[PDB]
């Protein structure tokens, strides 16, 4: 279990190095290969009954590596890895659900993935930040549903929902009018999901 994390983390760092050495042309193939390796390692830890902290460490290790590639990479590469980063985080949140992880580890992993998306949008242009906001919103709604299936706590749902609230608000200050208008719709959909999760608890 813990040896699976150590070998997986070695590969994630090994791929990250070859992403930095190579140009941005190969950085996307390495980013996709880094997430597929991390996702496959999460399933091995899933069927092995690993502690949820190992799942979070492995997930965050791959989330940081993906973020590092997006930061080094251009504007087009930023949005691509963001999709990869959220897809990998949604897989990880569902493994933590299957294991019945503590709700605090769910928020921890979700905050980590949401902060990385916020960093990618900040480094990106205006049309960049709109798609990140949709990605960020859909990830936060997934994490709210995971907390709903785990009992959670009214303060944890409020904490995660407001973390996504402040993240989306920071994107509104990032771009012009058409972005600030779409953030309001995005904020409404998010607040609607947190409305139902707080209702059923």
């Amino acid at each position: 279990s813990e040896e699976i994390v150590e070998e997986a983390e070695t590969a994630l760092k090994a791929l990250l190095e070859e992403a930095e050495k190579g140009g941005k042309e190969d950085a996307l193939e390495i980013a996709e290969k880094l997430a597929e390796l991390a996702k496959e390692a999460l399933e091995v830890l899933l069927e092995a009954g690993a502690s949820p902290e190992l799942i979070v460490r492995l997930a965050e290790t791959a989330l940081k590596a993906l973020l590092a590639i997006a930061e080094l990479g251009g504007e087009e590469l930023a949005l691509e890895i963001a999709r990869i980063l959220a897809e990998l985080a949604e897989v990880a949140l569902e493994v933590l659900l299957e294991l019945g992880a503590s709700p605090e580890l769910i928020v921890r992993l979700a905050e980590t993935a949401l902060e990385a998306l916020l960093a990618i949008a900040r480094l990106g242009g205006e049309e960049l930040a709109l798609e990140i906001a949709r990605i960020l919103a859909e990830l936060a709604e997934v994490a709210l549903e995971v907390l709903l299936e785990l009992g959670a706590s009214p303060e944890l749902i409020k904490k995660l929902a407001e973390t996504a609230e402040e993240a989306l608000e920071a994107i509104a200050k990032l771009g012009g009018e058409e972005l600030a208008e779409e953030i309001a719709k995005i904020l409404a959909e998010l607040a609607e999901v947190a409305k139902e999760v707080q209702k059923e608890l």
